[PDB]
């Protein structure tokens, strides 16, 4: 029925930075070749796509954002073989073209068709499938999933379990995948260590989850929002500070906590000064710290090499480390299986009609995550 | 006949920065507990000696600097037994007290009780065994090699074979050592993997024999002194880049002949720049880039922390990440046995009473490595 056709539904388009999104109707244009049109059932809220609209980080407007989603294949394009209609689906917000020297290298995921260094805003042909207003509009990383329906290239979606309840799984889509893959595969955080985690936001949070699945000892849960330390303990951290109690810099407190420095640090915020001060709290000899937050559009930090020579190792990774359209399905199945929880991390629900109170609650630190119903 | 005396023999005293060493007559005191008299047989000139001078590393003054270096023990104090009299032995400006959390720790060498991180300029008990002029003069990383005679702590000594040619050894004692650790430790270089390095000079050769001998397809060397490539490319280097060559930064000069980046890049300089330079030319979603430079005293680099959050990992080590006393005497052995050469980097064998023309060797870029003779 609406296979080859245009389809008229609801967005939430973003037409100016620090704007309401506008949550109006857009035409979808049908999949071209090696393309495939979700039906999108629920959407999570992340920090990121709040930074798009702050502004900070940067991708062309106008946009429909929203990268963390489930949804159901509508139709696809001529040449898909790994999708089709009727499947449940996770678009990947980091592709998996499995060609690139990326994809071939055993732990790069950084996939060379991604959308995120230099971001053009449209499929991969350089093309938009959306129209509003009689105006092209945006995609988001590949993604765009604040609409009833989207449009991705096959090479950023994912087929996952036909019994997956769609609701909770989007957050495998980024925020728990991220999070969680920071800790396991990118740090590769060990059995009795001691981990700082900067940040107790949804990520932050899986950040603890992985931790804690590794075995880690300790892990002391850093934020400013006092509010979150019940649930990051309840998730695995032994201990949670809030850098406004001390007279002294947060390094030097967690250097002292930790007898010397932490094995494990991992900033989850998106602030050039915490990046340094988690790279200088891990020990200065066989230290690591991850880089999970994103910083704000074309800023540099300031540190001193010194931090590095002793021994430090300094990483940051894109969606936990995984290669994306490899391991969704895997993590979908291992969530089937109650290998971690996803609960923890949900806070509230809303109707994708509300996506701008959604907004508010992140904004006024209320919620960790929001999913929006579709 | 010296046993238990003060010794007065001849050091090369550095009084005052930015200016020659001064050749004099000094006294050694007799080794205290768990203390070790060397007498000198070669010490070799590295560029971080020359910072001392410079006064870009920062260490007390007066000083009998020099930390690559093998000698003969002359006496021991009370409660040493891991060296004796007559031993063949290698000072370790790193020491392995082998009773902290580092030396425990099966990755890290960087031993608490170094003196780099906050120099003192003493024994570990806080004081000196030398005088100069009835002055007291302090010593540098526990080794101070500029002597006839020093007076080292046992955690920094290592005995080495009976039989080792200590003119040549001297280099595992710092640059060799370094260099090759880098590589094969520290940064793990793998089989068939692009390599580069910045600085061709004694320490960025041994990363190249460390590129070379862990199976590296290519390993590009960068220097502006174009004199250095030939010697390069003799210990393994396939290529060798001139920055001053190109109208464009070298980082994307090194990224496109790299077909997207680097899988391993070494800063063997200790220029900030050419940190973040070296950083940057590394594969975005892969690659990893070791400092090795040491850099200027209180300097802060600039750098855009995308570049790790793509994926790249950011290290730095000293000594090769090496623990000191358990390699040294096996790098020893594994010379003997003709695992690697140390030829290649000694250009240069001076009578240690030559020191400042030794200096001035390395300064106008004439040496890779003098050896002085004692
Ligand atoms: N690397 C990736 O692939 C990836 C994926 C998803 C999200 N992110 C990024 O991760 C970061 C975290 O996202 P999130 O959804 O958990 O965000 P969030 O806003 O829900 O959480 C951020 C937390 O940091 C805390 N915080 C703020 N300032 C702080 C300070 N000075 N010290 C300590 N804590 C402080 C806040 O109180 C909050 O709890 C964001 O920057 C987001 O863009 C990265
Ligand atoms: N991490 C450690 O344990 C450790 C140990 C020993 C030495 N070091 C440091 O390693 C560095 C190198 O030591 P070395 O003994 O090889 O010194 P060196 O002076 O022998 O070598 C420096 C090389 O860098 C080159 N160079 C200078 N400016 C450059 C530029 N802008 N771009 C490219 N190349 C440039 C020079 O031409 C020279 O060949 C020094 O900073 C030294 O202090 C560190
Ligand atoms: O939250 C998704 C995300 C992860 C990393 C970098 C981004 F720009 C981005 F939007
Ligand atoms: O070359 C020896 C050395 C290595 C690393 C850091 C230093 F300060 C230093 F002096
Ligand atoms: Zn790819
Ligand atoms: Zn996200
Ligand atoms: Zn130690
Ligand atoms: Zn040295």
């Amino acid at each position: 029925s609406t296979a080859g056709k245009v389809i008229k539904c609801k967005a939430a388009v973003l037409w100016e930075e620090k704007k309401p999104f506008s949550i109006e109707e857009v035409e979808v244009a049908p999949p071209k070749a090696h393309e495939v049109r979700i039906k999108m059932v629920a959407t999570g809220i992340c920090r990121s796509d709040d930074q798009v609209v702050s502004g900070t980080l940067v991708t062309p407007l106008p946009v429909i954002a929203g990268h963390e989603a489930a949804g159901i294949v509508e139709s696809i394009g001529e040449g898909v073989t790994t999708v089709r209609p009727g499947d449940k689906v996770i678009p990947l917000f980091t592709p998996q073209c499995g060609k690139c020297r990326v994809c071939k290298h055993p732990e790069g995921n950084f996939c060379l068709k991604n959308d995120l260094s230099m971001p053009r805003g449209t499929m991969q042909d350089g093309t938009s499938r959306f129209t509003c207003r009689g105006k092209p509009i945006h995609h988001f990383l590949g993604t765009s999933t604040f609409s009833q329906y989207t449009v991705v290239d096959e090479i950023s979606v994912a087929k996952i379990d036909a019994a997956s309840p769609l609701e909770k799984v989007c957050l495998i889509g980024c925020g728990f995948s991220t999070g969680y893959g920071s800790a396991v595969k990118v740090a590769k955080v060990t059995q009795g260590s001691t981990c700082a985690v900067f940040g107790l936001g949804g990520v932050g949070l899986s950040v603890i989850m992985g931790c804690k699945a590794a075995g880690a000892a300790r892990i002391i849960g850093v934020d400013i929002n006092k509010d979150r330390f019940a649930k990051a303990k309840e998730v695995g951290a032994t201990e949670c500070v809030n850098p406004q109690d001390y007279k002294k810099p947060i390094q030097e407190v967690l250097t002292e906590m930790s007898n010397g420095g932490v094995d494990f640090s991992f900033e989850v915020i998106g602030r050039l000064d915490t990046m340094v001060t988690a790279l200088s709290c891990c020990q200065e000899a066989y230290g690591v710290s991850v880089i999970v937050g994103v910083p704000p559009d074309s800023q540099n930090l300031s540190m001193n090499p010194m931090l590095l020579l002793s021994g430090r190792t300094w990483k940051g990774a894109i969606f936990g480390g995984f290669k994306s359209k490899d391991s969704v399905p895997k993590l979908v199945a291992d969530f089937m299986a109650k290998k971690f929880a996803l609960d923890p991390l949900i806070t509230h629900v809303l109707p994708f009609e509300k996506i701008n109170e959604g907004f508010d609650l992140l904004r006024s630190g209320e919620s960790i995550r929001t999913i929006l119903t579709f």
